[PDB]
């Protein structure tokens, strides 16, 4: 998953049928509940992998500070995972001990063995009960950007920015509950592989080619180089800070050269690219402030409304802003986080 994809969790308290709940939140992306403390199974974790595309799942902790009961909670946790998955989650959130510090050191036990049998360690937990009851960045020191925040604001159904979680290291963030789990991603999942480059860049007085290792050069076309999207003119050259129209789409290539995807900032105006480096046009909230972006004819619009208060405030060409607000009921677009 990517910066602001959307997942869902669900545990037997979802059904044996969770089709539903995945297409009202438009995704199949679920971290399913498999276990809880040594003894339990979730009886659902069958059809929910059925009916979904898993990215993880997870442990409902009930070992406290008993580092010896963290170790056999984990081991029944793995000893049920059904499928390979990047990540494994220790939610804890009940039942800790009134030590701390030994707290933490059996939430690093059970996050260390899920490392130790090859998949990403997750902890999962709110503020208030993180602050408590261990000491997180003890946690952030041995996997860093590990944590899965829960904090629901209104609790309304949608992300509302102003009730983030701040805390450090927080990949996922639980934005509501209601009526069912929903999270969106903070971070992209990390790549920690060598980058291929089947090639040399070479640099003229012109730009920047790209020497194959067979000595030909990519032309008038996309190549993925090092992991990363650029696109060739037709002289060989790859387009930096430029708007390029592929396939009815628009695509922004950076200064660097490389496809923008996410947010990208183009001289002065924000823009927003999928994940497949396609301008997204409409409304769409970057964290507090709201962009309506257009592309009609190839003119590149960015109308920006700065947060202030209840309201929300249009920026005029001078970076001015009208003393009133332009709006104070939120349009219902893409929320994005990041």
């Amino acid at each position: 998953v990517k910066k602001n994809d959307l997942f869902v969790d669900v545990s037997s308290h979802n059904g044996y049928d969770i089709t539903g709940i995945l297409e009202q939140m438009g995704t199949t992306n679920t971290i399913i509940k498999i276990s809880e403390s040594t003894t339990y199974l979730n009886p659902c974790l069958s059809a929910q992998v059925e009916q979904s595309n898993p990215i993880g799942f997870y442990h409902f902790a009930r070992f406290g500070g008993d580092v010896a009961e963290a170790e056999r909670e984990a081991q029944f946790f793995l000893d049920n995972v059904p499928m390979q998955v990047k990540y494994l989650v220790l939610d804890y959130e009940d039942d800790p001990s009134g030590d701390a510090q030994a707290n933490t050191n059996a939430c690093l036990r059970f996050m260390q063995m899920i490392a130790d049998a090859g998949y990403k360690p997750i902890y999962y937990s709110y503020k208030p009960f993180t602050h408590d009851n261990v000491d997180y960045q003890q946690i952030l020191a041995q996997f860093p950007n590990s944590l899965w925040i829960a904090g629901y604001g209104l609790n309304d159904g949608t992300a509302n920015f102003e009730y983030f979680p701040s805390m450090d290291g927080i990949r996922w963030w639980q934005y509501s509950s209601n009526p069912f789990d929903k999270n969106i991603v903070l971070l992209d999942d990390e790549e920690d592989d060598k980058p291929k480059t089947a090639g040399t860049w070479k640099q003229d007085s012109k730009g920047w080619w790209f020497r194959r290792n067979n000595g030909s050069f990519p032309y008038n076309k996309w190549e993925k180089i090092g992991g990363v999207w650029y696109y060739f003119d037709s002289k060989g050259y790859c387009l930096t800070s430029e708007w390029l129209k592929d396939n009815e789409k628009w695509y922004y290539l950076k200064d660097n050269g490389a496809m923008a995807t996410g947010w990208v900032l183009v001289g002065s105006e924000w823009y927003y690219m999928d994940d497949s480096g396609a301008m997204v046009t409409g409304w769409v909230k970057y964290k507090n402030n709201w962009y309506y972006m257009t592309n009609e004819r190839g003119n590149m619009v960015s109308n920006e409304f700065i947060k202030s208060g209840k309201g929300w405030y249009f920026m005029n060409t001078n970076g001015e802003l009208a003393d009133n607000p332009s709006f104070t009921k939120e349009p219902d677009g893409l929320i994005t986080v990041a």
